[PDB]
Order: C-alpha cells, then sequence, then structure tokens
C-alpha cells in the first residue's frame, strides 16, 4: 500500500511464474481505488489487457484497449496520447510486462520515469526481467536443467536425436517463421504433432494449444502459457536494425543473439509447476545486450522528443535504457504541420516510426504518396522475384519504389500488402 505514494518508482522482480497479473495486481488496484489514486494500468500486447480486465472484475475500471478513477490500456495507446494535442493526470501508473522493447514501451517507460522522478507521480514496473537485467537464468518455481546445446535452424535428416526422442510437450523458439516451418515440417515426417504458433496466432492454432494434443510448439515470439515441459531456445531473432548508409534505411538482419530479459522469458515458460521436477531448456548461443542499433532504441526515442511536457523540458528514456543510444533531447522533435504529418502517418497508415519520422520530418503530406515511387531504381521492391507494381486510384500504374527503405513494411506478404494499399491511395 505505502508503494503507491508519489515519487516512488517500484520495480517488482517477480521471477516466471509468480501470478503478478492474477494475484498481485488485483491488490494494486483496490489499494489505488481505496486511496483516490488516479491510475493507469498498461498492458503491453493483445491479450494482456483482456487478462487484466477478468483479472480485476468487481472493481471500478474503464477499459481503453463513466466516474472510475482507474483506466487500463495497451502501453501504445498511452505514448500515441501522449504526443498528440489531445490525457489525464494520472497519480499512478501500473505496468505490465514493463520489460517490453516495443519503442512504445520503451517510451511509455521513459515518460512514466520523468513524472515519477517530478514528484508527480509513482510507479510499479511488474516484470521478472526488468530493464538492466543480465542474468537469462533467474529463479523458478522448479529447477530447470539449463542445456548448452547446437539447434538446428534448417530440416535435418539425421542426428538431433535428443529432439525427437522426448516424450513431453517442447515448446521451440525459432529465428524465423520461414525456419520455423522447415523445421515444423520435419517433426511432422518424424510423427510429431506440431503447432506453428507466429500471425496464424489466434486463428486455429492459439487455442489449438489447450486442446494439449501436441508435442512441439514452433514459434518466434511474445513470452499465454502451455503445457511444455520443455524449452528449445536457439537464442537469435530476427531484428529491425537501422543502417545510417544512404538516406539512410531499417533493415532486418540475419539473426542475432537475443538478450538476457527475452532469453528469462523464453526459459520461464517451463519450470512453474513446483510439483514437476526435470523441465528442460535447451539453448544454442548466447545472449547479448549490445544493440544500441536496434531501430527501437531511436524510435522510442523519436516519440519521447515528441511528448511535450509542461516543465519545457524533453522526457527521457528510463534510467537503464538512457544508455542506448545518446542525443541531444529534442533533436527528433517535429513542429506544427511536420508533427501533424507524422501522427497521422502512424495512426492511420501504421507505418513504423522510424519510415513516419521520415516521410513527416521531410515535409511530406500525409496525403502525398509520391515518395512511394520516386526513390532510386536501387529501392524496387520485388515480391516472388519480380517488381511490385501498383495502379492508383488515379489511374497510373507504378512501380513501388520507396525514397526511404523500411524492411518491415515488405516483411511479410501481409505487410507488403499494407503497404502497396498505402501507396495506391487505398
Amino acid at each position: 500500500p505505502n508503494m503507491l505514494r508519489k515519487r516512488q518508482m517500484t520495480v517488482l522482480d517477480l521471477h516466471p511464474g509468480s501470478g503478478k497479473t492474477r494475484k498481485i495486481l488485483p491488490q494494486i488496484i483496490k489499494d489505488a481505488i481505496q486511496q483516490r489514486l488516479r491510475t493507469a494500468v498498461l498492458a503491453p500486447t493483445r491479450v494482456v489487457a483482456a487478462e487484466m480486465a477478468e483479472a480485476l472484475r468487481g472493481l471500478p475500471v474503464r477499459y481503453q484497449t463513466g466516474n472510475e478513477i482507474v483506466d487500463v490500456m495497451c502501453h501504445a495507446t498511452l505514448t500515441h496520447r501522449l504526443m498528440s494535442p489531445n490525457v489525464p493526470n494520472y497519480n499512478l501508473f501500473v505496468m505490465d510486462e514493463a520489460h517490453f522493447t516495443d519503442p512504445a514501451s520503451i517510451a511509455a517507460r521513459g515518460y512514466i520515469a520523468t513524472k515519477v522522478e517530478l514528484g508527480e507521480a509513482a510507479a510499479i514496473f511488474m516484470t521478472a526481467t526488468p530493464p538492466g537485467t543480465t542474468d537469462p537464468f533467474p529463479d523458478s518455481n522448479a529447477p530447470i536443467h539449463d542445456l548448452q546445446d547446437e539447434i538446428p535452424d534448417r530440416a535435418w535428416s539425421s542426428g538431433y536425436e535428443w529432439i525427437t526422442e522426448y516424450a513431453g510437450k517442447t515448446v521451440w523458439f525459432v529465428a524465423s517463421v520461414k525456419m520455423g516451418n522447415e523445421i515444423a515440417m520435419c517433426l511432422q515426417r518424424a510423427g510429431k504433432k506440431v503447432i506453428q504458433l507466429n500471425r496464424k496466432s489466434y486463428d486455429t492454432e492459439y487455442p489449438k494449444c489447450k486442446n494439449g494434443d501436441w508435442d512441439f510448439v514452433i514459434t518466434t515470439d511474445i513470452s499465454a502459457n502451455f503445457g511444455a515441459s520443455r524449452v528449445i531456445d536457439c537464442r537469435k531473432s530476427v531484428k529491425p536494425t537501422i543502417l545510417e548508409e544512404g538516406e539512410g534505411r531499417v533493415i532486418l538482419g540475419n539473426p542475432s543473439p537475443i538478450t538476457s530479459a527475452s532469453a528469462a522469458q523464453r526459459r520461464g515458460r517451463v519450470g512453474r509447476n513446483p510439483n514437476q521436477v526435470g523441465d528442460e531448456y535447451h539453448y544454442g548461443g548466447a545472449t547479448s545486450e549490445d544493440d544500441s542499433n536496434l531501430a527501437h532504441w531511436t524510435e522510442a526515442k523519436i516519440m519521447l522528443d515528441n511528448i511535450h511536457m509542461p516543465n519545457g523540458l524533453v522526457a527521457q528514456l528510463y534510467g537503464p535504457e538512457r544508455e542506448k543510444a545518446f542525443t541531444m533531447d529534442g533533436e527528433y522533435r517535429l513542429r506544427g504541420e511536420e508533427k501533424k504529418n507524422f501522427l497521422e502517418l502512424l495512426r492511420t497508415a501504421d507505418l513504423p516510426v522510424w519510415l513516419a519520422y521520415k516521410v513527416a520530418s521531410n515535409g511530406i503530406q500525409y496525403t502525398d504518396r509520391k515518395w512511394c515511387f520516386d526513390g532510386p531504381r536501387t529501392n524496387a521492391i520485388l515480391e516472388d522475384n519480380i517488381e511490385v507494381e501498383i495502379v492508383t486510384r488515379m489511374g497510373e500504374r507504378k512501380i513501388l519504389k520507396p525514397r526511404w527503405l523500411d524492411a518491415r513494411v515488405y516483411a511479410d506478404h501481409q505487410a507488403l500488402k499494407w503497404f502497396k494499399d498505402f501507396a495506391a491511395g487505398k
């Protein structure tokens, strides 16, 4: 209850499997309402806000993704609102999964930390792996066998007997959906039942695990729980990376080492049941915290620079994250029409922050799509081995050749489809 008073930043380092959302969160919220604190409760991802709504039943809470003083929203709803000209004076912020390195999450932590430092609010960040984490092997409810193994990143014809011999359930984190599919098909040829949880997520696949009739779930990301007694972790992921070369570019790099926080979260899927001994975590490479060129640090700073504060001052990243990229505070601030264009490119067109910033900072209007087509011929986007063409709503056929390339807009067929609609003026 005391943690709720202004000027306190509390990190609840709760090791994986402690049920923070389900037990600890409701008590905090009950104490907040009791103390009449205007409270923002922040969820990172799709499911967590909903899991919060059930956890917080009976409590006067308002969900935003009449008289309630507690608001539940995604990390990103807060950040997008903060940048706009349209946010309550929260006395308390509670951020669940406060390790997420989505740019809007990083920016949200910076804003919150800044408000707490000013003595304007209190905050509680809940996560097993808080920012500044370096330990991939945190505590668990049951001991876990940590095993360094060579992990395949493609189909195998022989060897790797330990993978297929195992009798229990395995979650295998792979570096890419493509790689995941090769592996899944491999395992299926070996008689294993496999679920690929990527963006067939809440299709059949998400609650296809609850039936329990599977041997492996192959996934790239986010670490709801399953029946797993074993995790296989390639310990790599493909990350958007900024290349400062030309007029600048964002690439999706070859698979690179994950952070210790990510490794800990992956490992933390197992060892959760104090009556189940022998769970295993097999990992295939080192972690790294050297990731200053990840797009998200710069994108977080772009967002923070664009949140106006009262003291004329610029919010800063949360302390342990400040070192991830040093710029002069305010460097990325946009004003007037450029800022309006930037927000529209973010909220309507859903462009990545970096790309929205490049377009708006070059004085381009939201509705002017010429930049999608007037880049150098080296920038032509190719899909299934041919130049991508669109027909604009004006009746012109154009090759998609953007002035700035952000690989996230052509990462998958669906990303490229959305970007083509955008380029055409749909």
